RNA sequence: CCGGCCGGGAACUCAAAGGAGACUGCCAGUGAUAAACUGGAGGAAGGUGGGGAUGACGUCAAGUCAUCAUGGCCCUUACGA
């Protein structure tokens, strides 16, 4: 369950919270990078090891 | 009569040189995907492998007029020889 291996936790909406705008989309935390992009398709998100 | 004493040989020890090479090249952990550090294999040498030389503008009106030279000062029957 990780933002920067994954997704926005909620919709356009940062890991940190650096992000609570339903504006941003693309630009990452540059901590860890989250790509602000809708939440839902976090049904979605295939991820590897 | 083996202190290689006499032949013989050109790969090596050694030496004068043209160059390869070690640069964080690879894997992993830690870590803000950067950098970096540690361990190991690889490797003749490992994390600038070691040392010398190289001493950034400047500090100290520190040394030399006793290598020497010098704007001047003194001596020139002299301290010059």
């Amino acid at each position: 369950f990780c933002a920067r291996i994954f997704g926005p936790v909620k919709d356009y909406e940062c890991l940190c919270g650096k992000y609570k705008r339903l504006k941003h989309r693309g630009v990452i935390c540059e901590k860890c990078g989250v790509e602000v992009t809708q939440t839902k398709v976090r049904r979605e998100r295939m991820g590897h090891i």
